[PDB]
């Protein structure tokens, strides 16, 4: 075949998105409310449960670091101690915006310090007909004015969750993907708000004069208004009149704002791929049996796919480069980087450990139970319980 | 049924038109070998399998139990190929 690509990648010469679009996304984030909360729930379901820096066969990496042996996973824990927060920030950003992006940062001595995320709305990529980002272009406010700069696709690193193709380096924002639905939701909210004000509350109508009788003028109504004033009326007020004065009510002219609001929530949640339950709205029939199994399966599938899509890019464009350029350890070891699943149940794990423990190693049990394995190799590698080994030894 | 049909339809084409060429042109191994590609059932429940392992484990090998449980088989061939539990082998050996 070939050592360089031969198919073209469908764009050159610029627009297909801008700092203005990116700042619109930022405005959707900082303006708050239910719309922002839903996208943050989407981030939390994918990335909020935390991570672990597992490494394959790491006892083979054992090397002196500062007069004492360490492993690559220990070195990576020194490099990335707060990784749960970085995963949530990057994961959230890569759902909100088309991508998440950051720098590599160094100590005063010049050795590696951290990988540092940048404000994603401030940066846009620049690319060729071969489909690759060659530079990152930044625009930012200072003193009420603006500054502009360009940086190489070298010391910066970036991650994309959602894509137009396997080749895609620019990615898809779900905020841009569902823009019309988001506007429609906000508009329907604005409609309901005032519709309740105008139609949800009854309003009082005083009619003065007899039908086909004498006319009544504004300077007369001003005096009548001074009597029946809702500002000074009270719960047990009573009225006394001649026959030619009437009080009437414009009733609460009822409309099903609940059904509309539920339709809004249906539209927005399903557009975002969320369950309607995450919008704090329910449904009949769906709350029972195999329909529940399917909805939660579909959410698990989405989460697992997103998580694995993230782990790969973080390992391959953040962790491995850092190890390669700044570490005594070999970068080509497999980081088994996992992100936790919030739809996994410890109760199910407990039942599983009772049901099939006789066919899982103690280390396999420890992995599933989310704990360190036994400190003695044969105790970890064996299938029967460490408590079973201990009771036999105490019997001896 | 639709999922399994689609999955097997994909697997065969990926093996025959992607994997076998990749072996042929870049590998020291035989490209006409018995390659298998499987794609997972999205509606599988571990609890269903765990119940089954308790109900019929007496008639399944330790490798078949591990494969159904989505885990590695034992590191010793007769421990993997036999039907009685590895924990049962360990407790008996420790006793004897």
């Amino acid at each position: 075949a070939s050592s360089t690509p031969q198919t073209n990648v469908d764009s050159m010469g610029g627009g297909d998105l801008t700092f203005e679009d990116l700042r619109d996304i930022k405005d959707v984030r900082d303006s708050g409310g239910q719309v922002a909360q839903l996208m943050d729930y989407k981030a939390l379901l994918n990335f909020g449960e935390g991570c672990e820096i597992h490494v394959e066969g790491d006892d083979e990496t054992k090397q002196l670091v500062d007069g004492e042996p360490m492993t690559l996973s220990e070195w990576l824990e020194d490099a990335f101690p707060h990784l749960d927060l970085l995963v949530l920030d990057l994961g959230g950003d890569a759902l909100w915006y088309p991508y998440a992006v950051g720098e590599i940062q160094e100590t005063i001595t010049g050795e590696f310090k951290e990988a540092l995320p940048a404000e994603p709305w401030t940066l846009m990529p620049e690319s060729d007909a071969q489909g690759k980002v060659q530079a990152w272009h930044q625009r930012t406010k200072t003193h009420g004015g603006y500054q502009t700069q360009t940086l190489p696709a070298d010391d910066l690193w970036h991650i994309v969750i959602n894509k137009a193709s396997a080749r895609d380096e620019v990615g898809i924002s779900e905020v841009l993907r569902n823009k019309d639905e988001i506007q429609a939701f906000k508009q329907n909210e604005a409609a309901i708000n005032q519709a309740i004000e105008l139609h949800g509350f009854p309003q009082r109508h005083v009619k003065v004069g007899k039908e086909d009788g004498a006319p009544v003028r504004d300077n007369d109504l001003r005096r009548v208004r001074t009597i029946f004033d809702p500002r000074t009326t009270d719960a047990n007020t009573a009225y006394f009149t001649g026959q030619d004065v009437d009080v009437e009510t414009l009733e609460a002219h009822n409309f099903d704002y609940s059904a509309i609001h539920e339709m809004d929530m249906r539209n927005l949640t399903t557009a975002l791929g969320l369950p309607l339950e995450a919008g704090n709205v329910g449904a009949d029939g769906l709350g029972s049996g195999k329909p529940a199994e399917l909805r939660f399966a579909l959410l698990k599938l989405a989460i697992k796919a997103n998580q694995r899509s993230f782990s790969v890019q973080f390992v391959e464009r953040v962790m491995r480069p850092v190890v390669r350029d700044y570490s005594p350890f070999d970068h080509e070891a497999d980081i088994r980087l996992e992100i936790n699943d919030p739809l996994e149940d410890i109760g199910e794990v407990a039942d599983l450990i009772q049901q099939v423990g006789d066919y899982m190693t103690n280390e396999q049990v420890a992995e599933k139970l989310d704990l360190p394995a036994p400190e003695d190799d044969e105790v970890a590698d064996s299938y029967r319980s460490p408590a079973d080994m201990e009771k036999d030894e105490a019997g001896v």
